[PDB]
């Protein structure tokens, strides 16, 4: 196995994939690292099963489709690993703990978001639909843009939402347009 965490690239106690190389810290991991099961398989493991066990998974769908799915456990599986592989960039940092806002000429947002909270409401089942939890990924990116205006740095939420994305598009087959 890797000799660092595959989520933050540093060492530490890591918990070992028995299907695959990968490791992780406990928290890092998520679902966070369960507590015993040998062998474990990690969630890059887990959902490369999802789609071993039905290949059509993998056919184009329609976002507008994919958002009005249900919660069951095979998308809540997928919208774990899609918040895991946002925490996999390191400019997640910016957007992993509660933000707060006083910048001169702006006003914060009305509803504020942020990784780490996502990570709760999953970890709480709280949301019901995809759409629950792709709202509240997009809302972080959107108040992040709407708060920094013209400074350089709202290019920081553009980046993390590209990855965002991306992987969505990857991680529920998204039918490839131009
Ligand atoms: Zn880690
Ligand atoms: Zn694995
Ligand atoms: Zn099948």
């Amino acid at each position: 196995n890797s000799n660092i965490c595959e989520v933050c690239n540093k060492w530490g106690r890591l918990f070992c994939c028995d299907t695959c190389p990968r490791s992780f810290h406990e928290h890092c991991h998520i679902p966070s690292v369960e507590a015993n099961k040998n062998p474990w398989s990690c969630i890059f493991c887990r959902i490369k099963t999802i789609q071993e066990r039905c290949p059509e998974s993998q056919s184009g769908h329609q976002e507008s489709e994919v958002l009005m799915r249900q919660m069951l456990p095979e998308e809540q599986l997928k919208c774990e690993f899609l918040l895991l592989k946002v925490y996999c960039d390191s400019k997640s940092c910016f957007f992993a703990s509660e933000p707060y806002y006083n910048r001169e000429g702006s006003q914060g947002p009305q509803k504020p978001m942020w990784l780490n909270k996502v990570k709760t409401s999953l970890n709480e089942q709280m949301y019901t639909r995809v759409e629950g939890f792709v709202q509240d990924m997009r809302l972080i990116f959107h108040n992040h843009k709407e708060f920094y205006r013209e400074d350089k740095f709202t290019r920081l939420g553009i980046q993390v939402q590209d990855i965002f994305e991306k992987n969505f598009r990857n991680i529920f087959a998204i039918q490839e347009t131009s």
